[PDB]
């Protein structure tokens, strides 16, 4: 993915974004409706729309485009946070402690093992389930990051 | 990936962790030592630790298992939310509206041509390879939910 830098740049030009969203919205979509017309025909509400003039005069292309870079700057927001979070952690296990995946699978059966253990009750069946499949997650997220590095874990 | 429940077992399970987060970091660390004696290799604080009796009495340890589940439990937080934002818009653009990601690639471009058109001084050409890159994260986010809803792409 992206540098802390390069995430800097994404989010400054998002706040440009942000000081007028529908305007930004309405070109955005009329600019996707005018390059790729085959797009618009997805769009129930808007497919009856034939100039660029009665793109413009739409009240709800206008809302909808607002509600399409509300939703993806939220998203790029919480992906820069969390790869800000991320990558010190993955780079000091693949650089310093140099810590295999395997002990990354250890750790996350003990959490599993001592959740079971306190909170029976707020963890049965279905929530380790998912426990066990969000530390999974959590793994490959650092096992990605390792192989950015070069590091064999 | 979680289903909308899971993310919320999580979140709750994870709520009784922060609670007691020094007597929880402890057990998680004394059940990876006693289950896994190769993995206390990797602590010179703590390799010299033979025992559950002794684990519990380091101050040092116990320290450490509070890093380590307040790391993770900041990821783990974090996830929950971005999935949550993002599992609906790839279940609703799949499912409902039926986009294919090539139309994720085409309305990517227009937000790059609006930023660069609108904002050139927030948009030079490091500035646009980090927003091109951001977006095709993001794209391929949506496509690891599409192929686990078994959606061609
Ligand atoms: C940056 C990319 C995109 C974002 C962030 C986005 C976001 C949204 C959101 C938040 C909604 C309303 C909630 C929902 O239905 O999930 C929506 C609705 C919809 N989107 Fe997207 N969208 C994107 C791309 C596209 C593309 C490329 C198309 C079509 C070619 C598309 C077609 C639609 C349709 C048809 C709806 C339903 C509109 C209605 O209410 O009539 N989306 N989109
Ligand atoms: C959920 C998994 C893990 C998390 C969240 C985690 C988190 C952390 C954090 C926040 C630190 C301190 C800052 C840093 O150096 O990055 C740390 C240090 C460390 N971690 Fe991990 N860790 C994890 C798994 C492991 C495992 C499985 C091992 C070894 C088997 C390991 C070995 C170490 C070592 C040796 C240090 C340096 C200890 C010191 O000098 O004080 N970590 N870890
Ligand atoms: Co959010
Ligand atoms: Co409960
Ligand atoms: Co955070
Ligand atoms: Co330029
Ligand atoms: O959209
Ligand atoms: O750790």
């Amino acid at each position: 993915g992206l540098s802390d830098g390069e995430w800097q740049q994404v989010l400054n030009v998002w706040g440009k974004v942000e000081a007028d969203i529908a305007g930004h919205g309405q070109e955005v979509l009329i600019r996707l409706f005018t390059g790729h017309p085959e797009t618009l025909e997805k769009f129930d509400k808007f497919k009856h729309l034939k100039t660029e003039a009665e793109m413009k005069a739409s009240e709800d292309l206008k809302k909808h485009g607002t509600v399409v870079l509300t939703a993806l700057g939220g998203i790029l927001k919480h992906k820069a946070h969390a790869e800000a979070e991320l990558k010190p952690l993955a780079q000091s296990h693949a650089t310093k402690h140099k810590i295999p995946i395997k002990y990354l699978e250890f750790i996350s059966d003990a959490i599993i093992h001592v959740l079971h253990s306190k909170h029976p009750g707020d963890f049965g069946a279905d929530a380790q389930g998912a426990m066990t499949k969000a530390l999974e997650l959590f793994r490959n997220d650092i096992a990605a990051k390792y192989k950015e590095l070069g590091f064999q874990g």
